[PDB]
């Protein structure tokens, strides 16, 4: 069973289809590949652009979404095996995804990490839970990596170059000031499919203690080592930015803190020049600027910079709806 | 772009149409004017009648609404410019609005004030940012004025005289009791339409200080100017009620107590009489009662007033359901 | 009007249609009994099962539901009448089930009781109100019953037993262990449709205060005298799994202690071995296990019983699905 957990599990020719198809369904959005189907979207935490899209994804091809929020609406759901369910869970994930087994045709499911234990985190638990016990086809709207993300990005980047091939491009990720700690999963998806893409990738961010978890920088290499691309860390703004094509900012919290954010408050406070402002826009080559959303104004990215008519953001998030369908339209 | 903000934006021959459309959908409830169409029904405060009317206008007509409530599973959404978002606002309206305007077709906004301070309140500040930063045609679903209402009421008064034409319809709109202050909305759209219309409109409330805020006695006054109807303010129950046709009971605390609301619950207090009964209701022509709802019982109108089969309240809420299929209808 | 508030108001042809109807359903699940048709489910509970089930069974039937949650999203409701609503309350049930009259086809309901007094929670209120008000046709989506999950559970025996006819079966309804004290719903709807269904029903349960109200072992009675099954309460756990074919374990709080639950942790607390278990399962005829879910694991069934291919769980809770198209396709 296949499944759409991350874009590293998937061929390059197979992404491109993707990509493909996202392109075509953009041009033809109504069509019938889910006619008389149904997704459940799993939602653990907020969502304003992957529910609407997802939801409206479903309708223009056909099919029914039912949006679920165990805890809101729905029933707790617990994901540790053997475990005593005398506490705030009401069922297990096994019964669950068989359940929706039943009732459905595509299961998608964001669960943000809870912060406290990267260890714990790190290791997907309830992605790959829905993956294990569900029958039908599971989608990652989100946990620690963000797939659908990548691709509504790589085919804005895509669109903006007006071509596929996308090597040869110089590709910043640059870390950005936020107030609270945050998910990397955008940032490793944005490794992940920047490298993927081989382009020249410059992951920028304050200090070592903010580069991302290995299992993110090894895909990394391999991507490169395979599109023909380049992977490289920075710690200084203007050498990074200086003449790129692409900038991708996102706020994370440094994993080497996970659980004890008590004293990365003062460590982030200090860098809030990492905003993207029309400085470091202008030392890029004429570059593009997009952010996944939602982004703070003033904060992440400055008004200028967003009211630039080099950002690509609302774009990249208006993809999001043509490269889920193709993902849907493939999975059934 | 054409929107639907307000009823006084419009003509008053557009109005007409509208009504009609209405009218014509009523008889015939399935269509496909928005076929493969969708809305996004932004709500910032509860709702049962507005949100289940377009959900199903959307389906009765081939489209589909996707409901949000930021704050609750959408992210919260930041109205004021420049400033610096580090608080609980999670994006800008301005990245919201072009956002959705990538997904669907049209977008209703739902909005009551904050209490806090009626200068503020009063500039409709969230649905004017919708309306501005909006590619697609954005509709009040009610804000500081309930246009969506009005001609919901409109019609409802219409099919109940057997006649479009409601000039000399003695119509009293009047302050009815509630253990706390709300929003005038309902109120300022009552006045705006009852004199739209070309009735004798008497805004009956307990002392001057609840009397509506300026622009809505002015958009009334130019009403009356041209439709050859009357504005006339009354503090006596009886005078009032005085063989009136309609009679309309909305509460709404006084705004010049916005933000100061402790010394006004005293005075709300010693005017419970103001419930419409059916002592009030005797006083009428035989006049049809109506109320927006949600509505308490014995607290704004009295089991028997409700029960009684004058009360058109159910009709007008029906017909929410068909006056928003003409205003979308139109808007696409 | 008929509405579906309980399968004892039905007559066993009917139940017997609906059955037949639903493994009908179940073979050709898209059909368009409701085109355009639509279904407002009422949740006063959290729910996955029966939100999903319902809202994707009015899609795969040309129709559309609409969940509400009152206190949630929509206005809080009021079911006392002639009571002054100056409380929570924002409209009564009277004006609401009339509204949603106007504007859906079917109504579904959700409200667990309060568990602060029987006498009050057994009355059935709010289902009983808006069969009362509504103008369409009311179904149970379970308050002190659970209809629909009877009908589900009926499907899934007879499908496993390869017969309609289920006399002669021995089903033991078993009370089991959980933290909180529940509702009684279910086992109310266990033993309604087991004696209905003509079997050989043993309530077991740890003591007499454990028996359940007497309406429903009265139901019992009437249903096993016309059936030709038996009723027949049990203390004892070997005696009653002693060989059964069927067995339904649900939890749910002593009624003779609603209101004082104090004194009732460290009595319930004292029975946890109550929990289906391999021993108790291998006492039975080969017997299959099922229970209404969210089930907590470990604590009312062990993960062996669960994972073992005797649980028909899973495919009563997708029956869900198909017998309750067969119930709304009946009401309209
Ligand atoms: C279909 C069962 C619904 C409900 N169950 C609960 O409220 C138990 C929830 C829990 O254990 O968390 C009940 O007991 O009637
Ligand atoms: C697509 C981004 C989702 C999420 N963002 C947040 O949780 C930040 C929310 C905020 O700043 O209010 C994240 O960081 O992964
Ligand atoms: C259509 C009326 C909506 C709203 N009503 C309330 O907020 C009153 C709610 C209550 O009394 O519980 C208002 O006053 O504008």
């Amino acid at each position: 069973l296949k499944h759409f957990l991350n874009t590293q599990d998937w061929s390059r020719a197979e992404l491109d289809a993707l990509l493909t198809q996202a392109a075509l369904f953009k041009r033809n959005k109504l069509g019938s590949e889910l006619k008389g189907k149904s997704i459940a979207l799993v939602f653990f935490n907020p969502s304003m652009r992957t529910r609407t899209s997802f939801e409206l994804g479903a309708f223009q091809l056909g099919g029914h979404a039912v949006v679920l929020q165990p805890g809101k609406d729905a029933w707790p759901i617990e994901f540790n095996l053997g475990t005593v369910m005398d506490g705030d869970t009401s069922e297990h994930i096994a019964e669950v995804a068989r359940v929706l087994g039943r009732y459905v045709d595509l299961i998608g499911v964001r669960a943000f990490p809870k912060f406290v234990d990267w260890s714990k985190d790190r290791e997907d638990q309830v992605l790959k839970s829905f993956a294990k016990y569900s029958p039908v086809p599971v989608i990652n709207m989100e946990t620690i990596t963000h797939p659908c993300q990548e691709l509504a990005h790589a085919l804005a980047l895509q669109e903006h170059f007006g071509t596929p091939d996308l090597r040869g491009k110089k590709y910043v990720l640059t870390w950005t000031y936020h107030p609270k700690p945050l998910n990397t999963a955008v940032a490793n998806s944005a490794l992940t499919i920047a490298t993927r893409m081989g382009m020249d990738v410059t992951l920028l961010c304050p200090t070592p203690d903010y580069i991302l978890d290995e299992r993110y920088m090894d895909w990394a290499a391999q991507n490169v080592a395979e599109s023909g691309g380049s992977l490289q860390v920075s710690h200084d703004i203007d050498s990074a930015y200086a003449g790129a094509d692409v900038v991708y900012a996102k706020s994370w919290g440094a994993l080497p803190f996970f659980g004890n954010w008590e004293p990365e408050k003062p460590i982030r406070d200090q860098y809030q020049h990492f905003i993207v402002d029309e400085r470091k826009m202008a030392l890029t080559n004429n570059g593009v600027f997009s952010h996944c959303l939602p982004l703070r104004r003033n904060v992440k990215a400055t008004d200028a910079v967003m009211d630039s008519p080099n950002c690509i953001a609302i774009d990249e998030a208006e993809n999001r709806l043509h490269v889920q369908k193709a993902i849907m339209a493939a999975l059934v």
